[PDB]
DNA sequence: GACCACGGCGCG
DNA sequence: ACCGCGCCGTGGTC
């Protein structure tokens, strides 16, 4: 039923291709062809044939046009039916998925892709009639949102790689004397990298008690968390807790890095996932960059090397405590609402409270605790964990989460009633109905069913922001376009652009606002907003 | 080499 | 009894 034309394929055809490896940017273009009416078309030359297409619609249309710009060109993502199975289900994540369970295989020709690409499209677009709040979703959100991130990816930011080479000495130096000073300690060298051997010098060479265990191997953890509780035992804690944050980090970030450095750019390139998230949100791949270090010293001089092009400056917008305002919202709770409609900030509070300092003293590092602390007990933390973490009593934690809920009835009121409508129709939704199956919520094993539940009402509001800082960057894109001003990164709830040092400033307040004004709630959005050479004087 | 399950841990 | 991610060594295949 599939016939073989010659290369020059209608308009409006659905695309296939083949890389030599999934990242975009580095990809050799191994194959193209195209897939319209009844026939397939294949180019003998994919790179001359990259040309001729006016648009990329198909599987992973995206990171074809990420290539694309890549070599010059400007074919921008169309339809992509992992978009529209992604609305379906965010289970669907993976071509090899989609094509198992909408109507295909996923092979490793073009032309098989690009017929693939076309009947999925036709099936699961049948599937989303009368699903007009996923259309919505569908062109108003998601295949807009390709094209932002296409451009995003091509573009890439800026790194410090001679800063970045030179605090590698730096810190294998201290990794150095830490892992010598651990080997006294023990009294003998092992793989200090090794979890299993550490177990065997933390609970049988020395006696420290063991404090919880591993889940698939029930191994005794030998987790930061077990570590903190046990950092008076024994001096050899603490230097364990300090040679697990460098190496994390230099092995991580400060040496993969430099290495990832295009030839063509000078740039770092990183993938932005469009349907690898259960809540909507989106994953950064292969250089993950929304996971960069910030919280510690260390971390900081790394997020340091992220630096705008010589005459531009970056711009970091964030939205001010996204979840509870858009909590305060999907719940409707008045005294909640009051908070932001009174200008109050919860983590500020909260972190005031934690460490018996008047607001005006709380840093970002005791902030940053009020925020687990907060969204902790939200989303259902235990008050032993919580006592655990509040370094307080267990009635004291148990308390702090009694007057959390009384202070904003409508929440629990509002958890309950998700859960309940979860139950009953499979799925929970977004403000703008994403939506995500979750059928453990009817498990009989309150273990599990309870683990479901948590899952199931972080969704709604988790998935809500992220709805929003899509649509806040389908609309502010073309505006930055037209200012000559780029965007880099997306940070769940922050973005990262570039603008020429004369138009810093302008951008900066034209950013803050499409990101605002995105689409009004019961609570208004604020975003803070800064601006610097590096990525951390930018926040 | 290339790929995995785990335990861990970076960020949101 | 916080939620959502991806990546990095181990210890182990194949
Ligand atoms: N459950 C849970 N959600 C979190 C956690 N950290 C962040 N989130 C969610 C809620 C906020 C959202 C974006 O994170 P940010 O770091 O931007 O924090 P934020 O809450 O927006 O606040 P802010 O603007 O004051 O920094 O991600 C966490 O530890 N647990
Ligand atoms: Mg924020
Ligand atoms: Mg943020």
């Amino acid at each position: 039923a599939l016939e073989e034309a010659p290369w020059p394929p209608p308009e409006g055809a659905f695309v296939g291709f083949v890389l030599s490896r999934k990242e975009p940017m580095w990809a050799d273009l191994l194959a193209l062809a195209a897939a319209r009416g009844g026939r397939v078309h294949r180019a003998p030359e994919p790179y001359k044939a990259l040309r001729d297409l006016k648009e990329e619609r198909g599987l992973l249309a995206k990171d074809l046009s990420v290539l694309a710009l890549r070599e010059g060109l400007g074919l921008p993502p169309g339809d992509d039916p992992m978009l529209l199975a992604y609305l379906l289900d965010p289970s669907n994540t993976t071509p090899e998925g989609v094509a198992r369970r909408y109507g295909g295989e996923w092979t490793e020709e073009a032309g098989e892709r690009a017929a693939l690409s076309e009947r999925l499209f036709a099936n699961l677009w049948g599937r989303l009639e009368g699903e007009e709040r996923l259309l919505w979703l569908y062109r108003e959100v998601e295949r807009p949102l390709s094209a932002v991130l296409a451009h995003m990816e091509a573009t890439g930011v800026r790194l410090d790689v001679a800063y970045l080479r030179a605090l590698s000495l730096e810190v294998a130096e201290e990794i150095a004397r830490l892992e010598a000073e651990v080997f006294r300690l023990a009294g003998h060298p092992f793989n200090l990298n090794s979890r299993d051997q550490l177990e065997r010098v933390l609970f049988d060479e020395l006696g420290l008690p063991a404090i919880g265990k591993t889940e698939k191997t029930g191994k005794r953890s030998t987790s930061a968390a077990v570590l903190e509780a046990l950092r008076e035992a024994h001096p050899i804690v603490e230097k364990i807790l300090q040679y697990r944050e460098l190496t994390k980090l230099k092995s991580t970030y400060i040496d993969p890095l430099p290495d990832l450095i295009h030839p063509r750019t000078g740039r770092l390139h990183t993938r932005f996932n469009q349907t690898a998230t259960a809540t909507g949100r989106l994953s950064s791949s292969d250089p993950n960059l929304q996971n960069i270090p910030v919280r510690t010293p260390l971390g900081q001089r790394i997020r340091r090397a992220f630096i705008a092009e010589e005459g531009w400056l970056l711009v970091a917008l964030d939205y001010s405590q996204i979840e509870l305002r858009v909590l305060a919202h999907l719940s409707g709770d008045e005294n909640l609402i009051r908070v932001f409609q009174e200008g109050r900030d919860i983590h500020t509070e909260t972190a005031s409270w934690m460490f018996g300092v008047p607001r005006e003293a709380v840093d970002p590092l005791m902030r940053r605790a009020a925020k687990t602390i907060n969204f902790g007990v939200l989303y259902g933390m235990s008050a032993h964990r919580l006592s655990q973490e509040l370094a307080i009593p267990y009635e004291e934690a148990q308390a702090f989460i009694e007057r959390y809920f009384q202070s904003f009835p409508k929440v629990r009121a509002w958890i309950e009633k998700t859960l309940e409508e979860g139950r009953r129709r499979g799925y929970v939704e977004t403000l703008f109905g994403r939506r995500r199956y979750v059928p453990d919520l009817e498990a009989r094993v309150k273990s599990v069913r309870e683990a479901a539940e948590r899952m199931a009402f972080n969704m709604p509001v988790q998935g809500t922001a992220a709805d929003l800082m899509k649509l806040a960057m389908v609309k502010l894109f073309p505006r930055l376009e037209e200012m000559g001003a780029r965007m880099l990164l997306q940070v769940h709830d922050e973005l990262v652009l570039e603008a020429p040092k004369e138009r810093a400033e302008a951008v900066a307040r034209l950013a803050k606002e499409v990101m605002e004004g995105v689409y009004p709630l019961a609570v208004p959005l604020e975003v803070e907003v800064g601006i610097g050479e590096d990525w951390l004087s930018a926040k």
